[PDB]
RNA sequence: AUUAAGACAUUCGUGAGUGAUUUAUUUCCAUGAAGUGGCGU
């Protein structure tokens, strides 16, 4: 872990997501570089670059809760929802 | 020399005056920026 990052920042290091595995690295343009550290050999040390951040095709996303707004003219297209929509969120992943 | 001779159906006169090619009509409908890990047994 880098000890200069964001408030907001945060990492799963072990993951089944295995895109983007060049965004930690040597290349300057990965968001975190690790080269060897001193002294010791081995055990790294990784530093955060926040430009390469922005420029990151996607990042892991979690908000507050937010809202979901339906609307439909037919009344009973919306009561229908209502039973189905708490069964859908829980079967899918978006 | 004979109910005869002379006599432009002609003069003046705008097919002109008023008039919106306008009113009504959603470039919209459907659609996952997603899929997969591999080798070092």
């Amino acid at each position: 872990l880098p000890t200069e990052r964001p408030s907001n920042f945060f990492t799963i290091q072990n993951s089944p997501y295995f895109a983007q595995e060049k965004c930690v690295g040597i290349n300057t343009n990965s968001t975190i570089i690790l080269k060897k550290s001193n002294s010791d050999p081995r055990k790294k040390e990784a530093e955060f670059k926040e430009k390469n951040w922005s420029q990151i095709d996607k990042k892991g996303l979690e908000w507050q809760d937010f809202t979901i707004k339906i609307f439909s003219l037919k009344g009973d297209l919306i009561n229908k929802i209502q039973t189905y929509l708490p069964a859908f969120f829980i079967c899918h992943n978006f």
